[PDB]
């Protein structure tokens, strides 16, 4: 499935996507994406829109 990440950081704001078999796996990918891009924040996930947010 295609999942979306919305980053709401102090400096980084944007959207990206990944393909994963379940939300747990997507979450791993996006937590790494956020960290790799210097973001350390508060997470939310709506399976009804396959969308994660990370907000600082
Ligand atoms: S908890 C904040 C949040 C993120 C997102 C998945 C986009 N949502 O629908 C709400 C607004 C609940």
């Amino acid at each position: 499935m295609q999942y979306k990440l919305i980053l709401n950081g102090k400096t980084l704001k944007g959207e990206t996507t990944t393909e994963a078999v379940d939300a747990a796996t997507a979450e791993k990918v996006f937590k790494q994406y956020a960290n790799d891009n210097g973001v350390d924040g508060e997470w939310c996930y709506d399976d009804a829109t396959k969308t994660f947010t990370v907000t600082e």
